[PDB]
């Protein structure tokens, strides 16, 4: 006779053991965050309250760790997390892809109110500010997005620093900081404004009535 | 001793109970139409006859609704459907977030015999006319496509209306009605001329194929 | 009483029989390759030695086949693989379709050590040759990528032959072989030198690793 036992989260998985890393940790998700079961979520990271990942979105930390999602932020679908090897075969920390915020290191860090519009992509080293909308398509890889900024949709900032409160153009590539400092201002009358305010609260009550269905 | 009962579509779920969502509707998907076990199709949505829907799409109507995706259309691997909150928690509809096709409210409307390749995505207010490819990686976002267009791999349309029987060369992120009226206009010679003729082709093939096994 | 039967990778499936393909072939995979378990593959497909198929990642050799993924090569999350329809319905090569490599004809050919990595694409015909790194986000459609090249985030060959050892700059779009003869060559100081050193190095140790758990 047969007796069958279900995980309910192999989506939610852990580590795998390799050079670098040597004891496996698992995904630390605060209870009212939601996480799709056609999403994945992998190693050493830690998404806050409310937080709501979306299908297909893949949280991947096993090369650069940890990853932190912030509080009310969102994950939307096909989004993707990773980073570059944040310590070595000997417990050194490659101190180049490592980011810090307030005192604490992280691969890639994501905070508070934070949008990864669909088919974004973030990968460490990176820092993205409160209150940022990174939209549809945008790239941010080893860079530092401060707060209250907005990506627009296909935007990527590449080895710069946005200043807080800037928004980058659709389509733009950032690449160096003499452009990244010339970015404009977001003003009240600037179309994305507004933006993530809506996002995340649909994102935030997405994630609760989800969760009752 | 053990009972085991098995949802042979858990992918294919309904919609969540928001404030602006109180009854849940589920996906209305034409029988000939084939949804790939590992895509996900989510809320009001209406997949018409011969659609093939690829692993990994997110068709996800829970914000903005309704989506509909006309018959003999296709959704690559990886697209995404979505749309901007279509009504408020009042009730109240949110008009710049509508599109009308033939007196019919849509948050997102995919005609016929259209090709959403790998990777694209549209957001919600969208529209697409019939017989047209938007190709591998596109973004289409608050515009209107017409018929017989081309998006070429990497273009992007927003806020804009592209005419009939245009074509937006690859990587091009039209912004600007000025820039789409001035867009090229599909002829024989013009590289991209037949090839959403085939892919539909395939694709509608795929379906019944996938269909048996 | 019931008696139940699992198959542990319904994500690795088989062709399905359409006008072009009458018998079904399935992915062979070299047992040291890791196919994660959210991952897809379809059809005629050829995974080497050590290969880390990443979550989401879509390899579907269903239209133009066969797809070849050489050894120690990854595809990372979101990557999709895919090929026009290189056999007609009366058996017949669509020569156009086919690209060559050491005599044998394929649709999508993969080298070895190559990196596709998180959300890039190549669409056949394509051909990439060994230790080359497609950046995240990029796209190969319709040409033929040297060895040892670089193709940054978000850069595009379409249509054309990167010479070896060349690399195409962020966010730059080639569809012209005169702009593909002056991409610049990869040099000891350019930045991307040797990231596809260590991804491949990471990668391979992500494969074994996940093997255990
Ligand atoms: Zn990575
Ligand atoms: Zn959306
Ligand atoms: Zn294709």
């Amino acid at each position: 006779m047969q007796e069958i036992t279900v995980d309910e989260f192999s989506n939610i998985r852990e580590n795998p053991v390799t050079p670098w890393n040597p004891e496996p940790s698992a995904p630390v998700i605060d209870p009212t965050a939601y996480i799709d079961p056609e999403a994945s979520v992998i190693g050493e990271v830690t998404i806050g309250a409310n937080v709501m990942v979306s299908p297909m979105a893949s949280i991947r930390s096993d090369e650069g760790m940890p990853i932190f999602v912030g509080d009310r932020s969102n994950v939307q679908d096909g989004v993707v997390l990773h980073a570059l090897e944040t310590i070595n075969e000997e417990g050194e920390p490659i101190e180049d892809n490592i980011v810090e915020v307030d005192g604490k290191e992280y691969a890639v860090y994501i905070g508070n109110n934070v949008s990864l519009a669909h088919q974004s992509q973030v990968h460490g080293p990176a820092a993205v500010g409160d209150d940022t909308f990174i939209g549809m398509q945008a790239f941010v890889f080893k860079s530092k997005v401060g707060n209250n900024c907005v990506l627009e949709p296909r935007s990527a900032a590449i080895g710069v620093t946005i200043p807080d409160g800037r928004y980058i153009p659709a389509g733009m590539v950032v690449t160096s900081q003499a452009e990244a400092d010339k970015l404009p201002e977001v003003t009240d009358d600037y179309a994305y404004s507004h933006t993530n305010e809506a996002v995340v609260y649909v994102n935030v009550h997405l994630a609760e009535g989800y969760k009752e269905t």
